[PDB]
């Protein structure tokens, strides 16, 4: 099935998911000189004090940290959004080398990794219903550069051993996502899509301007994961990123 190799890679996705060549595909290169300052855009409202993480699972293309979204416990509001979006899960995209790994680029610059905090619009009732709407999801994108260690990420780094291969999961309670936010909440926003099949065009992207730094050894542990299931030939989970797509008819707005 789809993956990130030379034979089932992003360049092949269109065959099984024609939307791959759609009008609002993600990710994109953020041209900073062309982005438009929009003064009508409100500050982002991140309310994660009551977040309930549940588990971590290796789904064969990334590792997701899943949260309880049966109530308005960890929500996103404000910015270019309308209403309340509940956090369902967070995951990352990383490279084989520190010079690549992010999906979005800034003036063509690529970061070592990119974090995506996935949220769904509560007037649609469930995640499944949300993906069929134009304003169904909100994804908060955070870049990672290699430098100093990020204290708040080590709990995630330490459990990776436990979910090495596809289909493994581990209890992952009391993880606070607040430890992954940069100091500033300045962002860029545009209408896009999921970056993995089914590539549904139901996402409002919010990409923070300020990256968080992680140590070389923290990113190293990400690179130890496997795309393959247990007892299969080992294939390192590396370069699970989709390259930039054409902006086409869209405008990228800046909150600053
Ligand atoms: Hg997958
Ligand atoms: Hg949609
Ligand atoms: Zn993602």
């Amino acid at each position: 099935h789809w993956g990130y190799g030379k034979h089932n890679g992003p360049e092949h996705w269109h065959k099984d998911f024609p939307i791959a060549k759609g009008e609002r595909q993600s990710p994109v290169d953020i041209d900073t000189h062309t982005a438009k300052y929009d003064p009508s855009l409100k500050p982002l409202s991140v309310s994660y004090d009551q977040a309930t993480s549940l588990r971590i699972l290796n789904n064969g293309h990334a590792f997701n940290v899943e949260f309880d979204d049966s109530q308005d416990k960890a929500v996103l509001k404000g910015g270019p959004l309308d209403g309340t979006y509940r956090l369902i899960q967070f995951h990352f995209h990383w490279g084989s080398l520190d010079g690549q790994g992010s999906e979005h680029t800034v003036d063509k610059k690529k970061y070592a990794a990119e974090l995506h905090l996935v949220h769904w619009n509560t007037k649609y009732g469930d995640f499944g219903k949300a993906v069929q709407q134009p304003d169904g999801l909100a994804v908060l994108g955070i870049f990672l550069k290699v430098g100093s260690a990020k204290p708040g990420l080590q709990k995630v780094v330490d459990v990776l051993d436990s979910i090495k291969t596809k289909g493994k999961s581990a209890d992952f309670t009391n993880f606070d996502p607040r430890g992954l936010l940069p100091e500033s909440l300045d962002y860029w926003t545009y209408p896009g899509s999921l970056t993995t099949p089914p590539l549904l065009e139901c996402v409002t992207w919010i990409v923070l301007k300020e990256p968080i730094s992680v140590s070389s050894e923290q990113v190293l542990k990400f690179r130890k994961l496997n795309f393959n299931g247990e007892g299969e030939p080992e294939e390192l989970m590396v370069d699970n990123w989709r390259p930039a797509q054409p902006l086409k008819n869209r405008q990228i707005k800046a909150s600053f």
